């Protein structure tokens, strides 16, 4: 067993002589260049990664194979067409190079209406009714899946998406791009039974309208046939317009088809010396529509180098992780973390007893200016201590520069592979990156190349190196300390913050005959439960692996006990009342209640009483799950 | 620490000098005599039990209080009336002394039709259509809740239930009786929010028709006005008839009302010396409609004596249970294990990590001829070894007399408090009793008295003594051995048996384009997972509480991982794919498939493909949950 100081030094010095850019460049070679999930090139890289793991001599390397239905574009072209309502003659504007996976295959003709980013707010602020019209929106702010849903929610009949030059200062205006519009993760077409025969989807999260990505040039050509200046508030090109002329409307034809593919998740593992049946999981997306250097290459490179380093530290330098470290190369990430989700779904309710943390490595390097982090609050302390002794690659200062960084942390979103881990599986998760206030413009394009990457970021090797150090320090701390570096006390602030918000309606809870007393008591009981647990840790003999096991297991279950037990994972997979999606999340409870100031019928008093109940029960249950022995109350 | 041989002797000799009949008699005194749930007498007994626990000096004794809505009969009498369709004049036949909790409060008039036991089969074998008619059925075979559901399922408008003299050779034909018809357990009116305001119930399992219990005399008076002899196949009184005369039909008026009551679950605990945060739970129903000597008294008596004995063994004789023993006195058992279920529901998904076994003590003594057992397969080995060294109270031979007893074991039913533990909470459970091939006739009547009990069973003290020895040996084995006496290998036979059944349709699975290959692989993987676990146990150092903790925790999770993760506990609480209720259970999958030999539209091919899928996923998940470390595959 080594000292944390030595492990820190060892990791750092191994990192010093590590060549990241070579690997990123290597992954950008023609053997791997265009690696859409399931393709032979994806399969090539999968084989290469797998071989590398074998050369690193990890305890065991294996395959997690899955068959899934994705959507690819048909031999028939998707098309964007302008129609003259006079005589109904059509003019072809574009056959897009790209497409949007999970779009309804359909042909729709209507008026075209701009809706900015297609955010929920953008739609309400519209002075043009979207109903029965095709909508065009800029990429960014929110996922394609959300834009489609918001629009579909207002009865739009189709969606176009372009990259405006203000948000995406790309010289080539003919660039086409890719994404998906499945409002979830995993395979949307997952019949619980094999079939020839065709069953409907139900609560799939799939679009019922066609959605399609277009080049900025094609959008500006559409603007050429539209009227109305865009609000300066949108801060967009002067090109932009709002609505088709009276005599014209647009026709969209999407003919994407379902294809079944064989994806491979490639796994390596360094077994733990004390509790090998518990693991930290480190993963990266291996697939990409185009070259996907930043989208896929960076992550896969870090995955490979981290795996190599840790294998060397165990075999040469005497590092002895208490718990196991699993390295995961995912496929079909581009379709909604499909690879990751399929694997997660094998262990719906059991995984949280083995995996205590997931570290995502996707898009860790996109810029230089900033260091962003999204994570479970359970990892805020680990993250903080890690930023306090990792240096900025350009700047030289420690990453930790703001004592208040934790309150400004944004939550994991659906397009992040870290999301299903936290919100569906109840495993604390963290994603982080070096970046700007600007999205990396080339993501999802054929311009996401190494050359492009090394050009916007000439210090690529140093920056990737800093990204590896944070992930590496995470992984060491997590498998070295006898306690788990999961700060369960953090959820007191979260509950406090939530009740603090809720208490801004102590009046409206009166006019409904409701007391919030049982909820306050749940919050109090959780506080007590954490306090007792901290005391127990302090009074425990750190060398007694039996008592630590027992205390650590309690910590490992905190996250999962915030998954609502009162909703089916099939109907709503994202059960986490803090971080998931649906009417069972604390945020939903607040939004339903904010709709009570308006005397409009949007408020749903009944729903709220149920939400209040389920929240209280969930929180009580978590407090009770943490308290320990049934005679201690 | 003592030797199993000494603990066996100690338990036995303490039992030898234990006076059971005194306690049963004591519970039959006027201070407790009629103790309907929530009543003052129930509350008296609750206080007495609680005091006794305090005198026994258990580690901690506490209260688990709940407010629940039960139904009691109104000041207005329920009535059974015969109507002359000529002139519509009515004749009062009875104002029943008893009632059926959860009956719809309503008045209905129609023809009366006998349907034997009201089993699903009994209805199909009817040559008289039940639709729009009131139905009369004999008690027995199935719960009232099922009879009502089956009848309601065929559009009957009301249900009468009597005790025929063949199944219930009771001299007094005027005897009235009680039960409930809620097709589940727990409080059916559980709004997730407090209210004045009234919300509908939804998937409550509540009757939409009136149901009422009548005396045999009242039934025979009804038969007096009916025609058609009953099938000799029913083996019932010659009195019985099938249908009202042309000119007559029956009117039923039920006016039961909802009352909110305060129930108390009384708990005692003897803390474990090694893992106190894990418990065996031993419970008994304290409430009864009448005197409920057999229904409630026996169980509560055993609960008290067991608690006392084990407290003495810990404090005087040096017994040191590894894990905790909790003694539970439940209330509102008579309404569907309501007390038990309410408590279970506080720990929906967390309880199975603390409670590894529930032993039910209800109706353990009803006769002398037989010893019956129902339980999770996880306890078959414990049960067997226990029968191999417990003697029959009358006979003197060991209870174990049939090497094949396990394949003839009937599953826990809904009226058993052991049921929600296993099927809703995923905690292995066992109920057992000494009994006959005949139901104890006085259950749910005012004749369930000590005097009646001591009369049909003069060896009451000896028989109760044998009942305590099995429960006691269960409890000792379970808290003494370093391994858990949960035989997880047993579920290989279960899966085998199930697939063996399913394989009787390998043809019909072809005509649907389906392979069963992924299901076979799940079964294989579970087999592997258990084999590996047995090996691990063998290779473990029995004195290393850390490794044992880890292996025992894996065993403790087997049961729960058979709860279907794909159904909400609110919509269907009984999620256990082997032992629960609904379309997600393996049995349901078989029944849907047996409906494919008939070319009638009852078969539901789509449903089956989903069932096949969910089953496969559930089983795979359980196998994967058992395999241990993610690098072991």
């Amino acid at each position: 067993r080594l000292y944390w100081d030595d492990l820190k030094r060892k990791l750092s010095e191994k990192l010093d002589s590590t060549d990241f850019t070579s690997t990123i460049k290597l992954l950008n070679e023609n053997s791997y260049v265009p690696r859409e999930a399931g393709s032979q090139k994806d399969e090539n890289l999968a084989l290469y990664v797998e071989n590398q793991f074998r050369e690193f001599k990890l305890s065991k390397v294996w395959r997690d194979q899955h068959f899934v239905k994705i959507q690819v574009k048909d031999s028939a072209q998707n098309s964007v067409i302008i129609v003259d309502k006079n005589g109904r003659l059509v003019y072809l504007v574009e056959n897009p190079g790209g497409y949007v996976a999970y779009s309804k295959a359909a042909t729709v003709t209507g008026k075209l209406v701009h809706a900015n980013f297609g955010t929920k707010k953008d739609f309400e602020d519209l002075y043009t009714p979207v109903n029965g019209s095709i909508v065009i929106v800029r990429a960014g702010k929110i996922t394609f899946a959300e834009k489609v849903a918001n629009a579909e929610s207002l009865n739009a009949i189709g969606v176009l998406i372009y990259m405006d030059q203000t948000k995406f200062p790309i010289v080539n205006a003919e660039l086409s791009f890719f994404g998906h519009a499945h409002l979830g993760t995993g395979d949307p077409y997952t019949p619980g039974f094999p079939s020839t025969q065709f069953p409907p989807s139900r609560s799939s999260g799939l679009p019922n309208i066609p959605v399609q990505t277009i080049s900025r040039a094609a959008a500006e050509k559409l603007f050429g046939n539209m009227e109305g200046d865009c609000p300066s508030d949108w801060k967009t090109d002067s090109t932009c317009r709002m609505v088709t002329s009276e005599s014209k409307n647009v026709k969209l034809t999407v003919s994407n088809v379902l294809k079944e593919i064989k994806i491979l998740n490639i796994f390596g593992v360094i077994k733990g010396f004390v509790e090998p049946d518990h693991y930290v999981v480190v993963g990266a997306q291996r697939d990409a529509w185009g070259p996907g250097a930043a989208k896929s290459g960076v992550g896969t490179a870090l995955l490979l180098k981290l795996a190599q380093m840790f294998s060397d530290m165990v075999l040469k330098d005497g590092f002895q992780p208490s718990r196991s470290i699993i390295f995961a190369s995912w496929s079909a990430g581009d379709f909604g973390s499909v690879g990751a989700t399929e694997w997660l779904e094998g262990y719906l309710s059991s995984l949280h007893l083995k995996a205590f943390t997931y570290i995502n490595l996707d898009k860790a390097v996109l810029g230089t200016s900033n260091f962003k982090v999204s994570a479970s609050p359970l990892l805020y302390t680990l993250i903080e201590k890690t930023m306090q002794n990792v240096k900025h690659p350009v700047t030289g200062q420690f990453l930790y520069q703001d004592s208040n960084w934790a309150s400004k942390v944004e939550k994991l979103t659906l397009d992040n592979a870290a999301f299903p881990f936290l919100a569906y599986s109840g495993i604390p998760a963290v994603s982080f990156c070096f970046c700007e206030d600007t999205d990396y413009p080339y993501l999802g394009t054929t311009m996401d190349t190494y050359k492009e990457l090394i050009e916007r970021i000439p210090e690529l090797n140093k920056v990737a190196r800093a990204a590896a150090e944070v992930a590496g320090q995470f992984v060491i701390k997590l498998t070295h300390d006898v306690e788990l570096n999961l700060d369960y006390e953090r959820y007191n602030s979260q509950l406090l913050s939530f009740v603090r918000d809720l208490n801004q309606y102590r009046a409206d809870i009166k006019e409904m005959g409701l007391s919030l007393q049982w909820l306050y008591s749940a919050r109090g009981d959780f506080f007590r439960a954490t306090s007792r647990l901290t005391t127990d840790f302090g009074n425990a003999e750190k060398t007694d692996r039996f008592v630590m096991k027992k205390l650590n297991d309690r910590v490992m279950r905190v996250e999962y006990h915030f998954l609502s037990p009162y909703v089916s994972p099939k109907e709503s997979p994202f059960r986490h009342v803090f971080w998931g999606s649906g009417s069972h999340t604390l945020p939903a409870l607040l939004e339903n209640l904010k709709l009570r100031k308006q005397n409009n019928g949007a408020f749903n008093e009944t729903l709220f009483r149920n939400q209040l109940a389920l929240a209280t029960w969930t929180i009580q249950g978590a407090a009770n799950a943490l308290s320990g022995d049934v005679w201690d109350i």
